[PDB]
RNA sequence: ACAU
DNA sequence: CGATGT
């Protein structure tokens, strides 16, 4: 119903699907960049997704805030919750990266704890997310 | 269908 | 127009 603007808001960007992929945290309330992901040469748009936001739950545990988190992405958000990420992407030298990554968010996910809600930003009723790349 |  | 996902 209403934005909660103490949050955290990330999303992924990319250059084809699959393709390079990034991803970025900002501060909801301000736009302010959090932090941002060095682009991955081979990744897909859920797995970014999932990326950002495994990685906005160590940020602000590390920072000890109970901040929610804000994604648009309605797989990753489901992936998160089942600590597993079900991509399709072919496993192989040139994905090795990616998956990597994820796999790494996995492990991290089924060895540690947080309270974190993390909720569906509703972009028809409130335009892009504040982490939007902006391309499209 | 919905979400990217 | 194409792709990734539930
Ligand atoms: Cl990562
Ligand atoms: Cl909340
Ligand atoms: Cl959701
Ligand atoms: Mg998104
Ligand atoms: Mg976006
Ligand atoms: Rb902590
Ligand atoms: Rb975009
Ligand atoms: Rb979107
Ligand atoms: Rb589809």
């Amino acid at each position: 119903e209403e934005i909660i603007w103490e949050s955290l808001s990330v999303d992924v960007g990319s250059q084809g699907n699959p393709g390079i992929v990034e991803y970025k945290g900002v501060d909801t309330k301000t736009g302010e960049v959090l932090f941002e992901r060095e682009p991955i040469p081979i990744g897909t748009n859920n797995m970014g997704e999932f990326l950002a936001i495994v990685h906005g739950l160590r940020y602000l545990k590390e920072r000890n805030s109970r901040k929610p988190i804000y994604s648009d992405s309605q797989t990753a958000i489901k992936w998160v919750k089942d600590k597993k990420a079900k991509s399709t992407l072919v496993r192989n030298e040139e994905t090795a990266l990616i998956w990597k990554l994820v796999d790494e968010a996995e492990e991290w996910l089924n060895t540690h704890t947080y309270e974190t809600p993390i909720l569906k930003w509703q972009t028809d009723k409130w335009g892009e997310i504040k982490a939007d790349y902006g391309r499209k």
